[PDB]
């Protein structure tokens, strides 16, 4: 089944700058996220349908995760990607979609909506810890992109 969760977030960074840096995640994320070592494009040009392989370390063991770029909408400052392979998918987990959408917020920052869509195998529900871990991951990646902008203001 599909189980959807939405979380409202904030940033001091304006939405145009965050959105630009969200599209730069393949170079930003290995720099800032210690465990993420590299991102390689398997198929595609970076747009919707693109498949990416990420190489990770988790206590000194190299592991791989596979992403699919789902959809990109400047119109709603939106960037959506799915985890389609790797450690985050237990056998009753088929896919996890992470959507980020941004709007202008008070005082020159941004209001974020983070959506987690947890796709399960038929009748199963998401495990409570797996949902927690999935949320933390989506939030961590957002904060990486944001972190990078705050640290490198002249780049966005």
């Amino acid at each position: 089944g599909v189980f959807t969760f939405e979380d409202e977030i904030t940033s001091t960074v304006p939405p145009a700058k965050l959105y630009n840096a969200m599209k730069d995640a393949d170079s930003i994320t290995p720099k800032i996220i210690d465990d993420v070592k590299s991102v390689e494009i398997v198929e595609g040009n970076g747009g919707p349908g693109t498949i990416k392989k990420l190489t990770i370390v988790e206590d000194g063991e190299t592991k791989f995760i596979l992403h699919k770029v789902e959809s990109i909408d400047e119109a709603n400052y939106a960037y959506n990607y799915s985890v389609v392979g790797g450690v985050a998918l237990p056998p009753t987990a088929e896919k996890i979609t992470f959507e980020t959408k941004l709007v202008e917020g008070p005082n020159g920052g941004s209001i974020g909506k983070l959506t987690l869509k947890y796709h399960t195998k038929g009748d199963a529900k998401p495990d409570e810890e797996e949902l927690k871990k999935g949320k933390a991951k989506g939030e961590g990646l957002f904060r990486a992109i944001e972190g990078y902008v705050l640290a490198n203001p002249t780049q966005y």
